[PDB]
DNA sequence: GCCGGTTAACCGGC
DNA sequence: GCCGGTTAACCGGC
């Protein structure tokens, strides 16, 4: 991780801050690691601007020269090819990553959760299990295994005053201990500060652990489905 | 429906929730039969000051499909004396007239954006409904409607859920099993008694249940058991 | 403690 | 056209 060694400082300059403290972070990380704190969309859009004359959605996707790279940061086609200089990249819920590190062609994909600790602890979705099942796929099909890491930074707060946060990385978590909540849209939940991190195997022995992890679910679950919503409900067909 | 025979009313020449207008719109003409849940929940209570058991409050409802659909909870109805507006009440406005609940849901839509059919109800919870109803003889309790608005307010539409063709419910499993559609795109043909309605509900449920256990094995299974 | 259903909407692949 | 996965969190039952 780019921040870890400089966590202690984040954690002490939060602390006592006064829901998005994630500009906050943001702002922290571009004063201190000034060149390598991105948002994703600008990194998309530093990226295509580096390259005028490559056009059009299929020429920017080799941009990434990553398949799996492409995966986690890359647009939809349309957004892609629509891009200019003119027409930018704007924030995006829906990007991966909420704060981008990168180094030497190294990626840490940062997200800040918040937590409202007045309110009674209710882990928050993390990240889709499938998205990550996916993603788990391609670094495999590609053997890209030493890229990117997914981190987490929480900021606990109550009333707003920041009174604590945590840092976790996920591939340092048991992937057989992630817990996936099917109907929360299939995500992964927990609170950073509760995250297992004691993983010893390598990033592919964790990948291919994931995915056993997840396969299993889905079959448990699918079963499961017959279990709450249709045994209990065979007394009304007739 | 209460709402109904005035839904011509809700539109005349004007001069992101519209759902304010709404409200003041039935309050206005319906005004002995319009209010919010919240507000609703401190009337059944703040007219029996007598009691107080979070299981006495409880069978005021006197109906126990009314009060799996409108309850707040024993802590919340137990540390009542204020009830405040919680997005997670069944409806956003309830109109009750001789025993008889209409729950509206008010939909916006900005009609700019595309097509994305949004989370209406959850599946789940309706097929819950669906068994209190059936197991209590409650056919002739309550409706289900929604009310939608457009805008960029360019139109509207209204609808009945209880009068939909129940086996045209898209339960979109992953988005927390909630049945999606836009209140105008809404069947609204179906023929038979309110009974018959809940019970082939349940059907639906039930063979979309197994679908999605078996969509689930070859999409999140298969795909990824070689590894 | 343990556990998992619910908001209001919102794209992009083909 | 047609289909369904994603956000950022949030809470009551036993």
């Amino acid at each position: 991780s780019f921040i870890k060694p400089i966590y202690q400082d984040i954690n002490s300059i939060l602390i006592g801050q006064k829901e998005p403290f994630e500009k906050l972070v943001y702002k922290f990380l571009k004063e201190n690691l000034s060149d390598l704190t991105f948002k994703q969309y600008e990194y998309l859009n530093d990226l295509f601007m580096k390259n005028p004359a490559i056009i059009g959605h299929e020429a920017r996707y080799k941009l990434f020269n990553s398949p799996t790279l492409l995966f986690l940061l890359s647009r939809g086609k349309a957004a892609t090819e629509n891009w200019s200089i003119e027409n930018l990249f704007e924030e995006k819920q829906n990007d991966t990553a909420d704060i981008l590190l990168v180094k030497d062609q190294f990626y840490e994909l940062l997200d800040v959760k918040t937590r409202n600790i007045s309110k009674s602890a209710f882990a928050p979705n993390i990240i889709s299990a499938y998205k990550l099942a996916q993603t788990c796929a391609k670094m495999i099909d590609n053997k890209e295994f030493d890229l990117f890491d997914i981190n987490y930074l929480e900021v606990d707060w109550e009333l707003l005053v920041c009174v604590s946060t945590s840092f976790a990385e996920l591939f340092k978590s048991e992937p057989s201990e992630l817990y996936i909540n099917w109907a929360a849209a299939m995500q992964i939940q927990f609170h950073v500060r509760d995250l297992d991190q004691g993983f010893n195997g390598t990033r592919e022995e964790w990948a291919k652990s994931y995915l056993k992890h997840f396969v299993t679910q889905a079959e448990q679950r699918a079963i499961s489905m017959i279990d709450k919503f249709v045994k209990p409900f065979k007394k009304y067909i007739l």
